[PDB]
């Protein structure tokens, strides 16, 4: 569904979003957007560690369209990691 530079993007830089991102704000942005089911949040949510949700939502992302790669660089912007958000605008589509 994702563009094949979208994917590398986010393949490339998911150990550093794993790292940073405090899920559930992006996730609430996500879900506003349309682009994340509470079946899936409540999936993110059962991981015990903010790294570990963080790498779930990224493995969902994954497997989602273009849109969702724009939300998840939107939602990034607006949480403030701009330094984040800069290294996926590279594969936006």
């Amino acid at each position: 569904g994702m563009d094949a530079k979208a994917r590398n993007c986010l393949l490339q830089h998911r150990e550093a979003l794993e790292k940073d991102i405090k899920t559930s704000y992006i996730m609430d942005h996500m879900i506003s957007d349309g682009f994340l089911t509470i079946s899936e949040e409540e999936k993110v949510r059962n991981e015990p560690t903010q790294q570990q949700r963080a790498a779930m939502l990224i493995k969902m992302i994954l497997k989602k369209d273009n849109d969702s790669y724009v939300s998840f660089y939107n939602a990034l912007l607006h949480e403030g990691y701009k330094d984040l958000a800069a290294l996926l605008h590279d594969g936006i589509p």
